């Protein structure tokens, strides 16, 4: 009832920057997640048994792959926490619970597969969801650990705020296929630069959640230049095995997923940090203006993948 969660010193005080590295120790993964709920909604928000229960049913239901992880959804749940901890009073209690509980799911029991991989590779998934098809994977994998007895730690809502809840996680996860992004950040320029933008409108809501979401799934563009780096490496051995498994189907791989052309990465990183990541934190920098930091650290980051192309390292 009485019992804090508490962190080493260092930790205690980097976790409240949006540019914390979680760090290599996962079995302090968990505690770090528990901190920034009870820290981010409350000690109250959830039944300690329950979400200790919840949190080891989802890390189990990540699988061993070289970046969709479990280190990827407490990483995402984090950047979370930032941005809601340095934009207090813009969200709702039900946010608050809603959105720490979708970013740790997000990607549950993910392959290390694009889902225009399962499509030319014909995966059941592909057939059961024809859009956004690991996505919506992902959040019937979170009503199922949800539903294990002894795992609803939504159980103290109401019957109209639980389908609230559930209905914010839905769209969450949703938002985090990247093929939808694009459509709703220049949504979301526009409303704004013509001031229509609406923080009442329950659909102007979902798409500002939506962009959070995309800009949490990407944090590792906005880390320190080592972790950026490092974790640039697992996201390719991930994109090269797929590669690999179009080669495989009898499928030229486009070039990012070409281990042949390793050589192209740092020009490759340059086209999606302009293309994705530069629109998407400036956007969110317009809407959020306490999360400029992310745009910043994401400059930064672009900046040393020019350096590393111009052979300065
Ligand atoms: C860093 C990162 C994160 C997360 F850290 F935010 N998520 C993502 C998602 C995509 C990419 C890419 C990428 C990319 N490489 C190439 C390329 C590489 C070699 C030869 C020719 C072309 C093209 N392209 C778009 N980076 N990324
Ligand atoms: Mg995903
Ligand atoms: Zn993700």
């Amino acid at each position: 009832g009485l019992m804090q969660f508490t962190l080493p010193v260092r930790l205690c005080k980097e976790i409240e920057l949006f540019h914390f590295d979680i760090g290599p120790f996962e079995n302090m993964w968990p505690g770090i997640f528990v901190y920034m709920v009870h820290r981010s909604c409350g000690t109250s928000c959830f039944e300690l048994e329950k979400l200790c229960r919840f949190i080891m049913s989802v890390k189990k239901n990540y699988r061993r792959v070289p970046y969709h992880n479990w280190k990827h959804a407490v990483t995402v749940a984090h950047c979370m926490y930032a941005i809601l901890q340095n934009n207090h009073t813009l969200f709702t209690d039900l946010e608050r619970k809603g959105l720490l509980i979708a970013c740790l799911c997000h990607d549950l029991d993910h392959r290390g597969f694009s889902n225009s991989y399962l499509q030319k590779f014909d995966h059941p998934l592909a057939a059961l969801y024809s859009t956004s098809t690991m996505e919506q994977h992902h959040f019937s994998q979170t009503v199922s650990i949800l539903q294990l007895e002894g795992h609803n730690i939504f159980s103290t809502l109401s019957s109209s705020e639980y389908e609230q809840v559930l209905e914010i996680i839905r769209k969450a996860i949703i938002a985090t296929d990247l093929a939808l992004y694009f459509g709703n950040r220049k949504q979301l320029e526009e409303m704004y630069q013509t001031g229509s933008l609406n923080l009442n409108n329950q659909s102007h809501r979902d798409r500002v959640i939506g962009l959070m979401m995309t800009a949490c799934d990407l944090c590792s563009v906005t880390k320190l230049w080592p972790v950026t780096k490092l974790t640039a490496n697992d996201i390719y051995a991930e994109f090269w095995a797929e590669g690999d498994e179009m080669k495989k189907l009898g499928i030229q791989p486009i070039p990012m997923m070409d281990r042949d052309k390793k050589d192209e990465v740092p020009q490759g990183q340059l086209g999606f940090y302009n293309a994705v990541a530069i629109p998407c934190y400036t956007t969110l920098t317009q809407i959020l203006p306490p999360t400029e930091p992310l745009l910043k650290a994401c400059r930064d980051n672009l900046s040393q993948w020019e350096k590393v192309i111009r052979g300065e390292e």
